């Protein structure tokens, strides 16, 4: 199915989305094409669980949802907290690039938390999640958002263009919010996606 809205981690850590800002800027002084592949500045986030709600009701019924999934966090977090690192750049085929999430024990804990918000999402009546793999990433850029340019030169990110970060570290991030966001509505003033409703990870209540 087409999802609409997706809940998603903002990253909150302004290294992170700096030194992803110089990878971005790297690649556009070797080829300015690539401009509006990139996504915006105050976009990063990772997708945590893509999802349809399709009227006001069912928009209220995803806060509620959302607001319900705060308490099952934090028991899979056992009491502390989600670091993810963030370090080197993969791709979807070339036509995604995106920061990777280095492996480790927080990627079985990210899954989790996935699965359990799909589950507690549909239990309320919305039609969540995705048959394939959950594979979390970072994204940078995106070719389908320029759609000029697989109708003209460029029809797959060149590995060149950021070979220099290819293992970089970018830095670290500790999960701190889980927003509900829409996929199409405007974006907000500061670059983030139309947020309905937001619950807070990994603070004293
Ligand atoms: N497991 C996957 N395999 C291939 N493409 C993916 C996968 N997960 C996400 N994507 C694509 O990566 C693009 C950017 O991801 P996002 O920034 O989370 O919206 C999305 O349009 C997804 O369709």
């Amino acid at each position: 199915y087409q999802p609409n809205y997706f809940l998603s981690i903002p990253i909150t850590n302004k290294k992170i989305t700096a030194g992803i800002k110089v990878l971005q800027n790297s690649i556009l002084r070797q080829d300015n094409r690539l401009t509006k592949a990139m996504v915006g500045d105050g976009s990063f986030h990772i997708t945590l669980l893509v999802m349809q709600l399709l009227n006001e009701d069912e928009v209220n019924i995803g806060t509620d949802a959302l607001l319900e999934l705060k308490p099952f966090v934090e028991e899979i977090l056992e009491g502390k907290h989600l670091t993810l690192p963030f370090h080197g750049i993969g791709t979807f085929q070339g036509q995604v690039g995106f920061v990777k999430l280095a492996d480790g024990d927080h990627v079985s804990a990210l899954l989790e938390i996935a699965e359990t918000a799909k589950r507690t999402f549909q239990e309320k009546g919305i039609l969540a999640g995705e048959s394939r793999t959950f594979k979390p990433h970072l994204t940078f850029m995106k070719l389908s958002k320029a759609p000029m340019l697989w109708k003209k030169g460029v029809r797959k990110i060149e590995p060149g263009l950021y070979e220099q970060f290819i293992d970089h570290r970018f830095g670290e991030e500790i999960l701190y919010q889980i927003d509900l966001c829409s996929m199409l509505k405007k974006k907000q003033s500061n670059g983030y996606y139309h947020c309905e409703s937001s619950i807070v990870i990994g603070e004293k209540d």
